[PDB]
DNA sequence: TATGCGATTTGGG
């Protein structure tokens, strides 16, 4: 007999198992359980959900797929044990799971224990089995709450999104929030209109002292900005015909203290800035130096930091750095007694470079955990700015630097390189002369709204109280792939399907998507966690709140209903028929579509044209102006001025949509002779026709298509450039069924040598091997060395050897040659 | 990468 320790993750297994002997036995159930599905319409809902909201919120969990070994294996050792702790993490969303566990095994509430630990060290873990917790089930429900919310909101809004507006549309009761921040940012970018200003700078010399770079701030008393060429020559050459002075000198004395230790929020901001790491990278290592015993527990909101972990701290400085560097007390952080610590190292003395097992992007993020943790404890650091102001002719120019005086904490912390301001200004005195060297003019714009990084958006949702540390990763996760939006140069873009069901969402879910109501929400839930409140009962006000919003938004667009998708009309000639076509948007995209669909289906044109948008290419990485040209290369809409968005129709003409469509009809179309990605691609000779074969990139890989809207003899593209032999028909079979649809078996060839794959592929994608036994007069060309045949014989392949060969199972194998088959 | 895979190249509103 013993005791039985439950975990979430192995790699955390054998941490913990560094600190428990004996009598604990630790076991890991590697991800979740148990988790909910993955009169009549209504119960078929509540079947699909896995929740009854109209029988007070009966839930009906389901255990996880390949997690049936896993259950049994836990439930026979459980049996075997005397009593159970239950070590998940720190957070709710642990709790939940420590419940999931607690409900699957069985037995006694005074079976099972929840130990509880922000660090995984002797110490920490020592002080969690000295005086075991019971299960909250208040924090709990706080969970259930949550993930009941989330789904009645994702099953209940989505079917209404696909009869209203389009199919394979998806609904987040947060996501939808966070989307609006996106699109909102969108409009203010495309409403922006970036106007052009210049400076100018005069680089000088001192009265034989050194070099003095300049920069003009005033012309006549007034604030000096030209907008073209022509006024900056004017002040250029009236610059050059005059004598430089300098009028003040200000010396002043500044300083810069250290940040506040990580909480998840600030990680996530400062490896994205500094590492270059996304989100969920930023995480999934966070997360591994945890469950390491290297770093405290990553999900967390707090600035605290232990008496221990200070005097540790403080000890480190006092050994390595000295009494400088040594603040008096002990430096504090404002948070929002929590219990909770901030993201810091659990060993101040062990360093990156000696971290085992920890990859590349782990020992990273653990330095810069390291380094703000040790330096939120060091002295402020002390500088000697001096900024000059210098007078010549009818003008004003400035000058600003620093010279560091006491590294303070920038000595375990330092800049990645050089700031704007952090010059070092050669010494001159109130009345010092200046000779002219060089005049250098620079062309400006104004810059529109910086888009949302991953980091700067949880940021965003941080500062609006919407999600919490628990939900921050998942969030910036779940956006995606969406439709809604997307991260193309770690800058998030809006899509135009993400602007329609925000709008929608706003117009019929006001309250859903409200800001404040849902940082409210978040607070709610915290209530449920605090014994302030019951969860059932915060679900029954949300759910009728929900469903009096649902049924508006249910009824048809006359009497409050969801407007429809709208559509906007173009010069466009249908090349099938004979009609004006139309701009509409899927949750694929947009796209060009007949008018001749709203006809009866006796006579509607099922044509559409793919629109395919320009790649907004910061790659150039102009500086931080790279957003700035990038929207100058958008045209203005000629009846709103808001920046259009550009896509190809064909290599001759080029679509230019507002940036506010479907609300603006305007669009404009740029004949010219255009470029598509694979028009360097290689041409061949079509085995059938004759004609030409071109480079067509598709969904599935680079593929030939012949010139010819005759046939479809395609080719397959290798690596670089490399085009595939002439391809082969596939070789059907009679009483060959498949195992899922009512289609056959076809004998293909490809990359894996010869298989046997469905005939209605891809409504099936049903493979197997194809048995020796398994036709052979069938078989064509030299697929008959297979069909020579030798547990029964199935065919297989060799990545290594490039050649087919068979084997057999219910160990045997055998290869064959030039000459033939051998065993 | 230990005897996993492959092949198709719209439709969408
Ligand atoms: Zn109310
Ligand atoms: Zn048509
Ligand atoms: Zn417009
Ligand atoms: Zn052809």
């Amino acid at each position: 007999g013993k005791a039985l320790v439950i975990v979430e993750s192995p790699a955390k297994a054998k941490t913990i198992n560094k600190y428990l002997g004996s009598d604990y036995v630790v076991k890991s159930s590697v991800g979740h359980i148990r988790d909910l599905p993955t009169k009549d319409e209504r119960g078929a809902l509540v079947n699909r959900m896995g929740v009854d909201p109209w029988h007070n919120w009966e839930a009906h969990y389901e255990v996880l797929p390949g997690k049936e070994k896993v259950v049994s294996e836990l439930k026979q050792l459980a049996e075997k044990a005397d009593h159970i702790y239950l070590a998940t993490d720190l957070d709710r969303e642990g709790e939940a799971i420590a419940w999931h566990l607690r409900e699957v095994i069985g037995g006694d509430d005074a079976r099972y224990s929840r130990v509880v630990f922000n660090e995984i060290t002797k110490n920490a873990i020592r002080q969690a089995f000295n005086k075991p917790g019971e299960l909250n089930i208040d924090r709990v429900n706080a969970q259930q709450a949550r993930r009941f919310m989330d789904r009645v909101v994702g099953y209940m809004v989505s079917p209404l999104l696909w009869k209203k507006i389009a199919r394979g549309l998806s609904a987040g009761r947060v996501q939808s929030v966070a989307v609006r921040l996106v699109v909102e940012r969108e409009r203010e970018i495309k409403a922006f209109v970036p106007e052009e200003f210049w400076e100018v700078d005069a680089s000088t010399t001192t009265p034989s002292g050194e070099a003095l770079a300049l920069q003009v701030t005033h012309q006549n008393d007034k604030p000096f900005r030209p907008v073209n060429k022509e006024q900056t020559q004017a002040a250029v050459s009236l610059l050059e015909k005059a004598r430089y002075s300098v009028l003040e000198r200000e010396d002043k004395p500044t300083t810069s203290k250290p940040g506040a230790p990580f909480i998840t929020s600030t990680l996530q901001q400062a490896a994205s800035t500094r590492l270059g790491f996304g989100v969920k990278k930023t995480m999934m290592m966070a997360q591994r130096l945890y469950e390491a015993g290297y770093i405290t527990y990553m999900r967390t909101d707090s600035t605290n930091l232990s008496q221990d972990a200070v005097n540790m701290v403080r000890g480190y400085i006092s050994d390595n750095f000295g009494k400088k560097y040594l603040p008096e007390s002990p430096n504090q952080y404002a948070s929002k007694q929590e219990a909770h610590e901030a993201i810091r190292p659990s060993d101040v003395n062990v360093m990156a470079e000696s971290l085992k097992d920890m990859e590349a992007d782990a020992q990273k993020l653990y330095q810069l955990i390291w380094r703000q943790f040790v330096a939120c404890q060091m002295t402020p650091a002390k500088y000697d700015s001096t900024t000059l102001t210098v007078g010549a002719g009818d003008f004003r120019l400035k000058a600003r630097g620093r010279i560091l005086r006491f590294d303070g904490w920038t000595k375990v912390m330092p800049a990645l390189r050089k700031g704007d301001e952090d010059r070092i200004l050669p010494a001159v005195n109130k009345g010092d002369a200046l000779t002219l060297v060089e005049l250098t003019p620079a062309q400006h714009f104004t810059k529109p709204p910086a888009r949302f990084s991953e980091a700067s958006l949880v940021k965003e949702l941080e500062k609006r109280g919407i999600g919490r540390p628990s939900t921050y990763a998942s969030i910036i996760s779940t956006i995606q792939d969406r439709g809604y939006v997307r991260v193309e140069n770690r800058r998030f873009y809006a899509e135009k399907m993400g602007e329609i069901v925000t709008d929608r969402l706003e117009e019929n879910f006001r309250e859903l998507m409200n800001y404040d109501f849902t940082a409210q929400m978040e607070n709610s839930l915290d209530q449920v966690a605090n014994h302030e409140a019951e969860w059932k009962a915060v679900l029954d006000h949300f759910f009728s709140d929900f469903t009096q919003q649902l049924d508006k938004a249910e009824k048809d667009p006359e009497e409050g209903g969801m407007r429809p998708n709208q559509m906007v009309l173009t010069s466009i000639d249908c090349p099938t028929c004979g009609r004006k076509m139309g701009i509409r948007t899927a949750s694929t995209g947009v796209f060009l579509g007949c008018s001749g669909y709203a006809l009866p289906p006796k006579e509607r044109c099922k044509t559409t044209i793919n629109l395919v948008p320009e790649n907004e290419v910061l790659n150039v990485l102009e500086g931080e102006d790279a957003e700035t040209n990038a929207l100058r290369a958008k045209r203005r809409c000629p009846k709103c001025g808001t920046a259009m968005d550009s896509y190809l129709i064909d290599p001759k003409r080029k679509l230019h949509v507002c940036g506010n469509n479907p609300t603006c009809d305007g669009y404009e179309i740029e004949e010219g002779e255009f470029r598509i990605k694979g028009y360097d691609g290689p041409i061949v000779e079509c085995e059938k026709c004759g004609s030409e074969m071109h480079l067509k990139m598709g969904r599935f890989g680079k593929y030939m298509a012949c010139t010819n809207e005759e046939c479809k003899n395609t080719r397959k593209i290798l690596r670089n450039g490399e085009v595939a032999p002439p391809k082969e028909d596939p070789v059907p079979l009679p009483e060959l069924p498949c195992e899922k649809s009512d289609a056959y078996f076809v004998l293909r060839d490809g990359a894996a040598g010869v298989f046997l794959a469905a005939n209605t592929f891809p409504k099936s994608r049903e493979t197997r091997a194809p048995l020796v036994e398994e036709f052979r007069d069938r078989l064509p060309e030299k697929l008959r060395y297979l069909a020579d045949a030798p547990n029964k014989t199935m065919v297989r392949f060799s990545r290594k050897t490039k050649q087919q060969y068979v084997s057999s199972e219910k160990g045997w194998s055998a290869f064959y040659v030039d000459g033939k088959w051998v065993e």
